[PDB]
């Protein structure tokens, strides 16, 4: 059987929201089989709990943020990509601010966290979404689509309205085996133009932005001191910020996902428009792991 997965034990982190600038505890709680992600606010009396579904999504504006009431969680993308990265079914992430920690702008340091803390295989078959028909969105030159494929494929194309590197596209393809997601996607970090964030910041936004946890792009040149972990870093941040988004669907996918200038909002549009479309997808479990279409890495 393809097992559920939890942690093994209670880890804790500390960061700042790049959003916010404010300080944020984080604890990563083991949760039972059939939990789901479901993050809670441990700062507010009562504590307020929000699974990390698309139906909690409430603004999609550079981030993705869930939202219950008047209570957010901002910034689920890059830990939530972690998690299904680690194929992660089960966990409590307690936050004591209205923001994920940043930490150096990937998702490598909650990957590192979570196979610090060790995974725990559960007594009950991890479910699965298959995509059974191409499902689509579009919004002017922008395009998001999933379409069926026997396993997990992300590809990417992001447009810079100016040359970077002498080109204004980078496009970037994976195909998922146990062990692509940490090697090739984990480490790429959320990056931005010099000019973008000067007006980020002259509007209160990006507070606890620094080169320390994004790539600052001045003109066509990185002005981090040790460059790129990867040539095509940029894209394959995208990858992750996809990966974190198709994880609100709660279940992990059996499909491929293409993304043409897609951010957070157009990406939870297709979720919105995958979940209406009950005839394109259908839930299922692998008892005999050696058939499944995707493997994960041993726990
Ligand atoms: C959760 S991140 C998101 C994409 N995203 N959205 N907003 C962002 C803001 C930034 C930033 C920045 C920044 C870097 C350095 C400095 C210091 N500074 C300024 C001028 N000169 C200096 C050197 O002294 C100031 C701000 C990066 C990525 C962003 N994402 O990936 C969603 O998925
Ligand atoms: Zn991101």
């Amino acid at each position: 059987m393809i097992k559920q997965r939890t942690l093994k034990n209670i880890i804790r982190a500390t960061g700042v929201g790049l959003h916010s600038g404010e300080k944020v505890y984080l604890t990563l709680k083991p949760a039972p089989v059939d939990t789901g992600i479901v993050f809670c606010r441990t700062d507010l009396d009562p504590v307020v709990e929000i699974p990390a579904r698309a139906e909690n999504v409430g603004e999609t504006t550079m981030s993705t943020t869930l939202v219950k009431g008047d209570v957010k969680v901002d910034t689920v993308e890059h830990l939530l990509s972690a998690m299904a990265g680690l194929g992660i079914d089960n966990a409590y992430v307690e936050l004591s601010a209205s923001e994920v920690p940043i930490m150096d702008g990937s998702a490598g340091p909650f990957v590192f966290l979570i196979q610090s803390a060790g995974l725990q295989e559960q007594e009950a078959a991890k479910k699965f979404i298959r995509i059974k028909r191409e499902v689509s969105v579009e919004e002017g030159d922008k395009r998001a689509v999933f379409v069926p494929f026997d396993g997990f494929k992300v590809s990417f194309e992001i447009d810079f309205d100016h040359p970077v590197f002498r080109g204004r596209t980078q496009q970037a393809s994976v195909d998922f085996s146990s062990t692509s997601f940490v090697k090739e996607v984990s480490r790429a970090r959320t990056f931005g133009f010099m000019r973008d964030i000067e007006y980020l910041r002259s509007q209160n936004l990006a507070l606890g932005g620094s080169v320390e946890n994004a790539i600052v792009v001045d003109e066509n040149r990185v002005l981090n001191e040790d460059g790129l972990r990867y040539e095509d870093e940029f894209v394959k941040h995208k990858i992750l910020d996809a990966i974190g988004d198709l994880y609100l669907l709660g279940n992990s996918l059996i499909g491929e996902f293409r993304g043409f200038k897609s951010g957070h909002a157009l990406n939870n549009q297709l979720l919105r428009t995958l979940i209406a479309d009950k005839d394109a997808w259908e839930v299922v479990t692998f008892e005999d792991a050696r058939t499944a279409p995707i493997s994960y890495m041993r726990p």
